[PDB]
This record gives structure tokens, C-alpha cells and sequence, in this order.
């Protein structure tokens, strides 16, 4: 059935520095002759921290050797340079020193502070991203017969209190998009949930066809939620229950809290 694996680290520095060697291990694992490796980002402290510490670390691995591409695995529908953006973020950190050849953030330059986006704009968004990443990775049939998804080296996930993760909200369609046909899909954020503004994320399917998968999680509000995705038997889940799906690796790096 579910057999992730999971590790708990009593800091951020421990669990970051957990984050980043899981990465470059894979990195390693794979050989040069694999490279570049492609990731999906997610946004947050807990990877943020991951980042900086790839940035101050393994830079020459990134840049002269060029071990990853980057992608975003969700964004939130602003401008590139907003303080809610998730690949704001990511640049402020690692990114503004990798190639730009190796960096693929959502096309989100139609975003102006003066109209937010609706799901028009992030449906549009979603679509233009789904058609890169089908150019630049490779394809697999969804249950060996179904439509073609990218399959990603590696995703990075956050995870939230309302058991959500990426842009994957609770009831959302995003959320039912597990058969293939949606590579990209859309979403608002659920009540308890901010910033309130439209998302594009990775749909469950894409994500499911991953070759490795590692969610960083800490806190006690966050507890249900991973004990709800280990669960035998579906209860109240969370909609991050669907990773139990993830045809490739899943690794958990969790803090003393939300493991318990
Ligand atoms: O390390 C963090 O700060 C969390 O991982 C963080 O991301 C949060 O708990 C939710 O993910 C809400 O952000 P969203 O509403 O955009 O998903
Ligand atoms: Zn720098």
C-alpha cells in the first residue's frame, strides 16, 4: 500500500538541511549523464530555507554543472516580482544565480497590480505551462493507456492545515484532476488559506507520475493532515491523501510536532 519514507528533525536548520541533502542525493544518484534534473518548487519557509541552503552550498553543483532545471510546482496569479509569488521567493534565494536557461517560472506578465486575476487568467496561465513542460519533459501514459503527463524528477510539496497541498484546495477541480487529461489545473485558496488569489498549480495526476516526491511539513495544526494521508482506510481525509497514489518515490521530512 503506502510505505513513504519519513525522517523528524527537531529544527528548521535541521530539517532544511534534510531537504537539501535528500535533493542532492537524488542529484548524485542520478549521474551526470541524467542531468538536468527537472523540480517543481513550492513556495514557503520550510522550502525556502532548503533553497537558501542549495544556494549557499551547492551553487557550483546548479550553475557550472548545471544538476537541475527549475519549474514551479503552484503560483499565485500576481506579478513575477510580488511578494506573493512563490517564484519571487525562489529567486530571492537560489534562483537569481542559476542560468536562465535552467529557470521556468508560470508566465504571469499579463498580472497588473491594478486588475487581481480571476480563473480566466490562471486558466490561461496553467495552459501556456502545461505546453512547456509537455516540450521540455518526458511523457507517460496515465494508467498505461491514459492521456500523456510530464513526468517530473522531483516535486517539492508543502503541506497546509486545510490538508491541501501545491495549489490543490479542498472541493476544488484541481483536486479531481487524477486521470491525465489536466496537466496544469486552477484554484482559490480554501477559507483559512492565504494569500486570496487565484493559483495554477500541478494537478494530483502529474504529480502522481513524479519520479520522486518530497513534502517538507512542520507544526502541530499540521498533524492531521499527514496522519490522514498514512491512514489504512480513507476517514475525513485530506486532499493531500492522493499522493498515496505517487507512483514514485514519497519522502516525508517532518518536525517533532507534526510526526508525534
Ligand atoms: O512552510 C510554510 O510556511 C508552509 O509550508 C505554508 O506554505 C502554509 O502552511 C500553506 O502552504 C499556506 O500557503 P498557501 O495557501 O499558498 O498553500
Ligand atoms: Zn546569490
Amino acid at each position: 500500500s503506502f510505505k513513504p519514507t519519513i525522517s523528524v528533525h527537531a529544527t528548521p536548520q535541521e530539517l532544511s538541511a534534510a531537504g537539501c541533502r535528500k535533493i542532492v542525493e537524488i542529484i548524485e544518484a542520478s549521474g551526470s549523464q541524467q542531468w538536468p534534473l527537472s523540480i517543481a518548487l513550492a513556495g514557503g519557509s520550510t522550502p525556502k530555507m532548503t533553497y537558501a541552503r542549495l544556494h549557499d552550498e551547492h551553487l557550483n553543483l546548479l550553475r557550472e554543472k548545471r544538476a537541475l532545471r527549475f519549474f514551479m510546482g503552484d503560483e499565485r496569479m500576481v506579478p513575477a516580482d510580488s511578494t506573493d509569488s512563490n517564484y519571487n521567493m525562489a529567486r530571492e534565494v537560489l534562483l537569481h544565480d542559476i542560468p536562465d536557461d535552467l529557470v521556468f517560472p508560470f508566465d504571469t506578465s499579463a498580472v497588473t497590480p491594478s486588475a487581481e486575476a480571476t480563473s480566466a487568467d490562471a486558466m490561461r496561465v496553467a495552459e501556456a505551462y502545461g505546453k512547456q513542460l509537455a516540450s521540455l519533459l518526458p511523457l507517460k501514459s496515465v494508467g498505461e493507456a491514459g492521456p500523456k503527463v510530464p513526468v517530473f524528477d522531483v516535486v517539492l510539496l508543502g503541506l497546509g492545515s486545510d490538508g491541501h497541498t501545491a495549489s490543490i484546495f479542498p472541493g476544488s477541480q484541481a483536486e479531481k484532476e487524477t486521470d491525465g487529461k489536466v496537466v496544469v489545473s486552477v484554484g482559490f485558496p480554501s477559507e483559512t488559506m492565504k494569500p486570496k488569489v487565484w493559483r495554477v498549480t500541478l494537478s494530483p495526476a502529474t504529480i502522481m507520475q513524479a519520479r520522486n516526491v518530497i513534502v517538507l511539513a512542520t507544526g502541530a495544526e499540521k498533524k492531521w493532515v499527514v496522519d490522514g494521508i498514512l491512514a489504512d482506510t480513507a476517514h475525513k481525509a485530506p486532499v493531500a491523501r492522493f499522493l498515496r497514489g505517487c507512483e514514485g518515490n514519497v519522502s516525508f521530512l517532518l518536525d517533532k510536532e507534526i510526526a508525534e
